[PDB]
Parts: structure tokens; sequence; C-alpha cells
């Protein structure tokens, strides 16, 4: 598991669950590919998102669908979503966990990343 | 000024000078459209980037070049740019105020809408 | 104005407004001592804490009453307040800006440092 | 595990690893008394700082060592910690984890609060 997202509620204080995440990668042609997308769990976590082999070098964008978990709430957020850019792997694999804080009017996003 | 972006560092302790911000709107085609674009001044701030009359209501990408700033700083940054997408909306409260605290793996972002 | 307090409110995308906000200073017996106090303006801004005189270096706490201002927005708080520590260094940059992202189980503090 | 601290390095982009960790809880007599303390791990987790048992209804404070942490890297930080202060348990227990995330000028906390 090369690539986790976690995804916490600031204003409930728990995990953020079922958040749709799209990974895309950075195509030879400048645009972004769908890499693959999955839900948070009930533990705020989308894990198997990618494997060793898939999770290339690249850019990556991890979209975090935001806006759907706070209207799903009944809230109406100021952002469409929360995405983070970065480029992976550039140094070898590298394990990848995206930690996003989200509140209706504010997110943060923070990377954790370690090797293998 | 219905649309102002101030940048902090969070590793400094300051403002984040001469960061680059580019704002898009978002076209009917789905494509972000160049809208405005700046860098931050040495309070960190970026005015001026609109006006009332261009600001229509739509899908807003402000993208923060916080890649280049921590180059500059000798820092190795995690993301490429912090990028902050957001409906305006005429609605109610009008003018933002796009906050974006910097980390070298880290960015936060809050919107102050008022007015 | 050596030390200015601004707290925003994430959950409303706003200045944290009417949030008491008070500062400290470590006595030398370890304890906290009333330094100065006020509440955040409809900016969510505290200004006119101190003075350049009577900010002398030493460990400051700026404790943010952010309970208060949860229930006030009849929003559960999960912090008791939002105590920000630190010390004044005469040394380099001597403005300081306490700025505090108020979630409500969620805080987060910067420090400004600037001349 | 009632209560657990995690701490990350939004600079390094790493778990903030050896943190020191106090805990205060309010005495009646509205002092702090010394709770629990620990150090964060390598996964910048601490973890077993209580139990179901002593971690009774009570204003807690949860003091970060961030400073320490900063300074043993060569920084000089702003804070001299990352300090929560929470009501615990005021509805039954809750499991608490305490999240903070530490930049040399600033910091956050978020409180995940779970029914066990
Ligand atoms: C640029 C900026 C300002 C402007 C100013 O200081 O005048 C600000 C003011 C506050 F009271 C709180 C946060 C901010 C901020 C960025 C920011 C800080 C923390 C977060 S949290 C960690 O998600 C997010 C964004
Ligand atoms: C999802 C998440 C976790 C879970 C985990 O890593 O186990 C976490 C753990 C920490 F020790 C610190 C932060 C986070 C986090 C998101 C996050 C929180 C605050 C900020 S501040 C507001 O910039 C940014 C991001």
């Amino acid at each position: 598991c090369p690539l986790m997202v976690k995804v916490l509620d600031a204003v409930r204080g728990s995990p953020a669950i079922n958040v749709a995440v799209h990974v895309f990668r950075k195509a030879a042609d400048d645009t972004w590919e769908p890499f693959a997308s999955g839900k948070t769990s009930e533990s705020g976590e989308l894990h198997g998102l990618t494997t060793e082999e898939e999770f290339v070098e690249g850019i990556y964008k991890v979209e975090i669908d935001t806006k759907s978990y706070w209207k799903a709430l009944g809230i109406s957020p100021f952002h469409e979503h929360a995405e983070v850019v970065f480029t992976a792997n550039d140094s070898g694999p590298r394990r990848y966990t995206i930690a996003a804080l989200l509140s209706p009017y504010s997110y943060s996003t923070t990377a954790v990343v370690t090797n293998p």
C-alpha cells in the first residue's frame, strides 16, 4: 500500500467516512489520467488505492471529494475538493500517506512520506 | 477587492513573500481559464486580483506555487503547488480571502468570506 | 502593536468575532500572570494588547477562549480553550501575530513574526 | 487505549518521533495534576498513556513537547509546546486521539473522539 489517504472531520472530531478520493497521474501529454479512486472507510482511511507495481514515478493528484462529504452531512462547504498534487517516487518508491483534515471552510493536507 | 489571497509560511513564521498565485475560472467546457495572478507582497498578501465586476459566480481555482516558494528558500517541498478550488456564490457574504499556511509537506487553506 | 492575535473560524469561514483572548506572561515562580486580554474584533483581530515597552522578552501564553466561542454559535466544542505558549525573543523580527484557525474539534495556530 | 497522541512533522513529512507528551488532569483544587506521559514512537504515535480504568472524567491537558522536538532537530521553534485541553468522558468513556501536526512556527491539534 504505497499510497494511503486519511481524512478527518474537524467539526465532528471523527474520521471523515465515505469520502470519495480520486487519484490522477499526469500523463505524457500533460493531462491528468485517472489513476485510482476509492472511498474512505469508517476509520477515515483509504487503503489499497494502488500497488507498488502500479505506483510508478509520476506527478499525482489526489482529489478528495470534500464537497460531497459536507453536502451529505447537510453542510454547504466552501471548497469543491481538497486536491494534493505531488511528484511521487522521484528518488525511488516511497509510501505516501496523504492526511487531510476537513472543516466546512478549510482543509489541510499533510503528507507522510516513508521509505519502505 | 472581492478576492484576496494571503499566504503564510509555517516554517519561518512569516508571510510567504513573492509566492506566485494564479487564479482560474472554470470555463463551460470544464477547463480552467486564467483569470488573475500575482505574487504575494511582503505581507504575504495578494490584492487587486480582480474587481467586483469581473468576479462573477463560478468555480475558481487558486493555484499557489508553493513549490517555487520552497525551492527559493532552499527547502525541499512535497506538493507541486497548493490548489484551492471553490464556488464563488453571490448569495450572502461576498469578499473572499483565501488564506493558506504553507509547510514543506503540508498546506492548509481557509476561506474567510465576509461583507 | 508588538503582539496581535487573529482568529478565524474554519466552520463558518469568517473571522472569529468576540473571542476572548487572555495573554499571560510567565512569572519567575513559573506561574502565569495576566498580562493583557481583549475580544477579537469583527475582523477576528485583537489589537492593542500591549505596547513595545510592556512586551519584554519572556514566555507568553495566549489563551483563546475557543469553547465560549463555539458555545455562542451553538456548536459543540472539543477543547476547553486554545493555548498558545511561546518565547518572545528580542533578537531579530519583533512584531508577533498569533494566528489561530478554529474548528470545533481542531485548532491550528501559527506565528507570524515580522519587522 | 482510551487516549492516544499522534504527532506528524509537516517540515519533514514524517511522523514526529520521540516527542515528549505530558498529560495532566485538572484536580479538585483546580491545579494540573500529572496524569501520564510518554514519547511518540517511530510512527509518531503514543499509545498506552492510560487505561480505561484510569482515564476517568476530567479536564485533561495534553502537552506535546514540540520545543524539544524542534531543538533536537537543530531548529528554533516558536512555540514552547502544543497543549490541548479538553473535558474527557463527560457523556461516558470515549477514545480520544489527539493528532498534532508540527511546523517550526505552527501547530494544529485535532481530536478524534470515538465511542468504543
Ligand atoms: C494566511 C492566514 C491568515 C491571515 C492573517 O494572519 O492575517 C490567518 C489568520 C488566522 F487567524 C488563522 C489562519 C490564517 C492563515 C492561514 C492558515 C492558518 C492555519 C490553517 S489550519 C492549520 O488549516 C490554515 C490556514
Ligand atoms: C488524517 C490525519 C491523521 C491520522 C493519522 O495520520 O494517523 C493525523 C495524525 C497526526 F498526528 C496529525 C495530523 C493528522 C491528520 C490530518 C491533519 C491534521 C491537521 C492538519 S493541520 C490543520 O495543517 C493537517 C492534516
